[PDB]
Order: structure tokens, then sequence, then C-alpha cells
RNA sequence: GCGGAUUUAGCUCAGUUGGGAGAGCGCCAGACUGAAGAUCUGGAGGUCCUGUGUUCGAUCCACAGAAUUCGCACCA
């Protein structure tokens, strides 16, 4: 691309989660179109956010989609998540790399299944801040109903351990705004206003080696194969050398581009979801889950001893013990992989709540350094949290 | 990113929509012939692709995965 994208303001990437059918995907367009005037950016519409045909006919958002917009004191990378239960896995990854998250909730219904699920999955993945947004207020005029719901969204949040009280809550309507009624456009800003007031500023690594967990791959007709993702740390000056590590046989490549939302760039510093060019690599040779990095700073692995805390039921985990052979999915950065457990001579079972040292063996090698944290989800819910104590590979 | 379909002995394939699995061939024997092969007669041989949940009990259900494949989408 030939634009340029010139730095200014810190770059905070955020997004939308929350129950289905109420807000998320339309609020996104709103923010982008509102702000494309109240701060003059460049907006897009629903038709453009849920661009995928299945999303159009099914009317439901299946895969996250990225979108950008500018405030005056920050830069925003926005990711729209799918509320449908069938896709949590899809949003999990999107949220996992979020600086803060707008939890959209409809005034009318209020807390629903997919709303608890997301908030919990939030708290469980990284995400440090949530800004609740009561939506569809243009469907409820009973200043006392809102009181009721808000008073219950909070109680919820703070149940998974969030601020809740100190938690900001805008009151507006997406399509209203998106359409034009300025009495609401204003509300879009009262939110777009807290993404700065509340952030607060993200610490970026930079003082370390390059590494970017891949999370999406494209094949630009004009250029070559592209991979996107949130730079974990360091920087990649275009023209540098990279290694596509893990899952498949390690591959060597040289950067050949680094865009930031269709706008050319020369580098990509920690915290910016950006694209890369990697020359010589075709689409069918690289995939999500793999990490791009400074050659020789990270090798792939299969077997490793770990120290894991198996959450209890009271934390939404198993309620029945597991034994040798249990093989759930271990989540590493931008993916997961089934690996098998092997308990210690001198341990026959693991009860939810217990802590355990167990040696895992994934069905696929993965970029991992001793100490790397990972999560374990199985048959639908997060089974436990742990860390790579000692690689054995 | 989203959907279908198939996985049952070494090979080819039936079977059960929860009660604890077969044929043929090929494999190991005794039988006939100097012996091959044919063929007769006997046995051995399955984690029913994997893990969980439910259950008194799961090869079949549920929830999570794998390998083949066959279609769709998307495009810094
Ligand atoms: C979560 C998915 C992928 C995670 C991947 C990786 O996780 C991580 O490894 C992470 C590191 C700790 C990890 O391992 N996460 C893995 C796990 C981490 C878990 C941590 C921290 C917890 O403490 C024990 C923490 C949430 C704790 O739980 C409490 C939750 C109680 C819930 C009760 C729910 C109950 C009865 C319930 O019926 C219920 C519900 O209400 C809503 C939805 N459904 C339910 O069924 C409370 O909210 C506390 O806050 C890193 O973040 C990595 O970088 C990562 C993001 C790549
Ligand atoms: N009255 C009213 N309707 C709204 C409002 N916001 C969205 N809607 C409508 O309700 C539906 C919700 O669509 P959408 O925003 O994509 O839902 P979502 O929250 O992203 N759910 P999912 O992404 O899981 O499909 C649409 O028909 C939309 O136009 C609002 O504030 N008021
Ligand atoms: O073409 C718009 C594009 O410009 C960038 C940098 O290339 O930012 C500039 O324009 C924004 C819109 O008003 C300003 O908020 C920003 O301060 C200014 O540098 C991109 O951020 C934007 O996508
Ligand atoms: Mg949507």
């Amino acid at each position: 691309a030939k634009e340029k994208f010139e730095r200014t303001k810190p770059h905070v990437n955020v997004g939308t989660i929350g129950h289905v059918d109420h807000g998320k995907t339309t609020l996104t367009a709103a923010i982008t179109t509102v702000l494309a005037k109240t701060y003059g950016g460049a907006a897009r519409a629903f038709d453009q956010i849920d661009n995928a045909p299945e999303e159009k006919a099914r009317g439901i958002t299946i895969n996250t989609s990225h979108v950008e917009y500018d405030t005056p004191t920050r830069h925003y990378a926005h990711v729209d998540c799918p509320g449908h239960a069938d896709y949590v896995k899809n949003m999990i990854t999107g949220a996992a790399q979020m600086d803060g998250a707008i939890l959209v909730v409809a005034a009318t219904d209020g807390p629903m299944p997919q709303t608890r699920e997301h908030i919990l999955l939030g708290r469980q993945v990284g995400v440090p801040y949530i800004i609740v947004f009561l939506n569809k207020c243009d469907m409820v005029d009973d200043e006392e109903l809102l009181e009721l719901v808000e008073m219950e969204v909070r109680e919820l949040l703070s149940q998974y351990d969030f601020p809740g009280d100190d938690t900001p809550i805008v009151r507006g309507s997406a399509l209203k705004a998106l359409e034009g009624d300025a009495e609401w456009e204003a509300k879009i800003l009262e939110l777009a206003g807290f993404l700065d007031s509340y952030i607060p500023e993200p610490e970026r690594a930079i003082d370390k080696p390059f590494l970017l967990p891949i999370e999406d791959v494209f094949s630009i007709s004009g250029r070559g194969t592209v991979v996107t993702g949130r730079v974990e740390r360091g920087i990649i000056k275009v023209g540098e050398e990279v290694e596509i590590v893990g899952i498949k046989e390690t591959q060597k490549s040289t950067c050949t581009g680094v865009e930031m939302f269709r706008k050319l760039l020369d580098e990509g510093r920690a915290g910016e979801n950006v694209g890369v060019l990697l020359r010589g690599i075709k689409r069918e040779e690289i995939e999500r889950g793999q990490v791009l990095a400074k050659p020789g700073t990270i090798k792939p692995h299969t077997k490793f001893e770990s120290e894991v805390y198996i959450l209890s039921k009271d934390e939404g985990g198993r309620h029945t013990p597991f034994f040798k052979g249990y093989r759930p999915q271990f989540y590493f950065r931008t993916t997961d992989v089934t690996g098998t457990i092997e308990l210690p001579e001198g341990v026959e079972m693991v009860m939810p709540g217990d802590n355990i040292k167990m040696v895992v063996t994934l069905i696929h090698p993965i970029a991992m350094d001793d100490g790397l944290r990972f999560a374990i989800r199985e048959g639908g819910r997060t089974v436990g949290a742990g860390v790579v104590a000692k690689v054995l590979s």
C-alpha cells in the first residue's frame, strides 16, 4: 500500500464482546462512523463489518473482524467478536490479545448466558479492563429499568472479580447513532471517551527480541503471503530475518513489508496488530498458532513438565477427577492443541481444585520457552491454568 | 474462518440407534505329497480413530479432539 500511517498517540487495541443479538457488531460500525466526523477519521458499515456472506444470510457474525478508528489522545484497533456460543473459541483468541474490552449489553433483556460466558472468559484470558455499554436504550424508557439492569450487570462483573462499581457504563443506542440522531451520536463519544479516560496507557515491551504469534493469514494478489497479529514484543524492521516457528517444520524467511491497516509501515512495535509479508512463503505453508520471530530465539517443542492448577467446579471446571491419559486442549498464545497427560509416580488422580505437576505431550510441536504460561480447556469449559516448568521435548 | 462425509482384525468389508463383536483373505500349527501350490482341519488375531461427561454399564448418545477427504468463505 502507498499511504503511510504516521505515528501519533499511544496505540491501544480494543474490542466488543457480549451476548448475542444485542449490540456488538453494530456498535462497532457506529463508533467508526460517528467518530469519522466528531474527530474526522474514516468509517465503515455493517455490510462491511459482517462482510462474510454466511454472516449476511444467517445474520450473526462468525469470525472476528478488525476495524480502526481514531480518538484524539489514542489510536484504536477494534476487534468485533461473535457472541454465538458455537464460536467462543473464535472470540477467545480475539479477546486474548485485547488491552481493554467494551462489554455490550442490551437494556431490554439484560444479563444472558453468552454475557456471563464472555466476562468469565475475559477475566480468564488476559484483558484488564471492561467498559459496559447498555444498548438499545431506544427501546426502553423507564429510567428505573436501567437502574435495575445496571445494578445487576455490576453485581455480575464483580462476581468474576472486576471493578464493576468503579466500572464506567455508557447508556446509548447503536443503530440510532449509526443512523444519525445526534442525541445518541453523543453517547457514542461518552464511550469513545472512556477508552482513553479509562485505558490507561499500555506498557510496550520493545526492550526484548522480536516475536509475533500469528493469528490470521492472507494472500494479497499484488504482493505475497501475509500474516497478522499483535506483536508480543520487540520490533520487526522490514527487511529483517524471521523464523516461522512451531506446528510445522521451522521455516526461515525475511520480512518484506509491515502494514498497519492497509497503511504502509517500516516497523511494527509491540502492541500493534500488524501484517507481515514473509517472502517465498505460500498460503499453504504457514498457519495460525505459529510464531514469527528473531531467528534462534525460540525453538519448537512437544513434551514438557508443567505445574498446573486445575480449577474447581466453583470456578467453572471439572467436578470429576482425571487420570493418566486425560487429553484436553492446551492453549498457547494464539491457539490450542491436544496433548496427553501423564501423572507422577505417586499420584493416581487429580481433583478439581488440586494443583499438580504433570508431563504433557502435545500432538503438535509448539514455540515454547520454559516458564511460558498456558491454559487448558476441555469439552467446553476451562479445565485449568498452568505454566511450562521444564521442557523435555 | 464456516460446513458435509468416512473411520469396526494385517488387507476387503458386514453388524449394533448403550448390555459387554463377525466373514473372506492373509497370518501360527497339525493332514496329504520328495515338495511347491491347491485344498482339508484346526487355533491366534480388534483399545470398534482418541479423550471426557451421562450412565448400574458407552463401539453407537453428549461434550471436546485426530486423520483422510469434499465443498464454501475471507484477503495487510
Ligand atoms: C481462557 C482461554 C485461553 C487462555 C489462554 C492463555 O491463558 C493464560 O495462560 C492464563 C494465565 C493465568 C490461563 O491459564 N487461563 C486459564 C484460567 C485461568 C483462571 C483464573 C486466573 C481464575 O483463577 C483461578 C480466575 C478467573 C478466578 O476464577 C473465578 C471464577 C469463578 C467462576 C465460577 C463460575 C461458575 C460456577 C459457572 O457456573 C459459570 C459462570 O458463572 C459463567 C460461565 N460459565 C460457567 O460455567 C473468579 O473470576 C476469579 O477471578 C495466559 O493468559 C496466556 O497468555 C493465554 C491468554 C494465551
Ligand atoms: N432497537 C435497537 N436495535 C438495535 C440496537 N443495536 C442493534 N440493534 C439491532 O439488533 C440486531 C443486533 O445485531 P448485531 O449488532 O450484529 O448483534 P451482535 O450484538 O453483534 N450479536 P452477534 O455478533 O453474535 O451476531 C440488529 O438487527 C441490529 O440492527 C439498538 O441499540 N436498538
Ligand atoms: O487517513 C487517515 C489515517 O491517518 C492516520 C495516520 O495515517 O491518522 C491521522 O488522521 C486521523 C483521523 O482524523 C487523526 O485522528 C490522527 O491524529 C492523524 O494522525 C491514521 O490513524 C488514520 O487511519
Ligand atoms: Mg454481530
